[PDB]
């Protein structure tokens, strides 16, 4: 689990969303694995503008935080699942590193803030969802 709170907007991933989510759904990208809803309290949370290809996320299911190197945002085939078992994720990143289910919503963040949420698993490697083009976030 875990959230972006930027401004009046909570981003999670879509496959996690809840129904209060979804009650105050402001965008969501099937294709991202992404939805932002509309929050009451201000978020203070900093989106990262940048094309850095390195950063530090937490893995809840390890209690740690990893430096990891990180592909450009790209159209990413991802398998097995029960929410979309296999298809082309969109703006999603990868690292080498470990993920299972309970570590979406873990952040990744590089010196300028917020890049991503931890959104895949499998094979050793982590894909995020990248969240830096949602310029809109912070207006
Ligand atoms: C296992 N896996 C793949 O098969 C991808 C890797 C690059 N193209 C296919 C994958 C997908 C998303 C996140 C982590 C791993
Ligand atoms: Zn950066």
């Amino acid at each position: 689990s875990g959230a972006i709170y930027v401004g009046n907007y909570r981003v999670v991933n879509r496959h996690l969303a809840t129904h209060n989510d979804w009650a105050n759904l402001v965008w969501e990208d099937s294709s991202r694995d992404l939805l932002v809803s509309s929050t009451t309290a201000q978020g203070c949370d900093t989106i990262a503008r940048c094309d850095c290809q390195t950063g530090v996320y937490y893995c809840s299911s390890r209690r740690k935080h990893y430096p990891v190197s990180f592909s450009k945002p790209s159209l990413i085939f991802v398998e097995a699942s029960e929410y979309y078992p296999a298809r082309y994720q969109s703006h999603l990143m990868l690292a080498v590193g470990h993920s299972e289910p309970g570590d979406c919503g873990g952040i990744l963040r590089c010196q300028h803030g917020v890049v991503g949420i931890v959104s895949t698993g499998g094979n050793g490697l982590v894909g995020f969802a990248d969240v830096r083009d949602l310029l809109w976030l912070d207006e």
